[PDB]
């Protein structure tokens, strides 16, 4: 995937998930630039789960699958973002073990990616 394809994919992924929830545009804008520094609603957390299910990086119980995520990266991010993503997969692989509820498990993992990111992080 090229950078141009990646940037557009963010909108396409959002379109498959956002209609299932009641979400604020301002909250989606913040996640889009990797700013997870605000309290999320349950709907926003479950949105992150929907996006991750589409990516194949989590199961329906919200358990993050690090080997599978590493294998999926070429279908998720451009070459330019691979190393940063590999680094965040490793740093954030066990975050889900601290939570029991599936949407929360995914949201906290995504928040960890955003915080561990050593470059710009973008969420669909």
């Amino acid at each position: 995937m090229t950078m141009e394809q990646f940037l557009t994919s963010l909108d396409m992924i959002r379109s498959g998930c956002a209609p299932k929830f009641k979400l604020k545009t301002e909250d989606l804008d913040r996640l889009r630039v990797g700013d997870f520094n605000f309290p999320p609603s349950q709907d926003l957390m479950c949105y992150t789960k929907c996006v991750s299910l589409m990516a194949g990086t989590v199961n329906k119980k919200g358990e993050f699958n690090a080997p599978k995520a590493l294998a999926q990266l070429p279908h998720l991010v451009p070459p330019e973002m691979m190393e940063m993503s590999r680094k965040s997969v490793e740093a954030c692989r066990d975050t889900h073990k601290q939570f029991k509820e599936s949407c929360e498990r995914v949201y906290q993992t995504a928040k960890c990616f955003s915080e561990n990111a050593d470059g710009q992080f973008m969420w669909p």
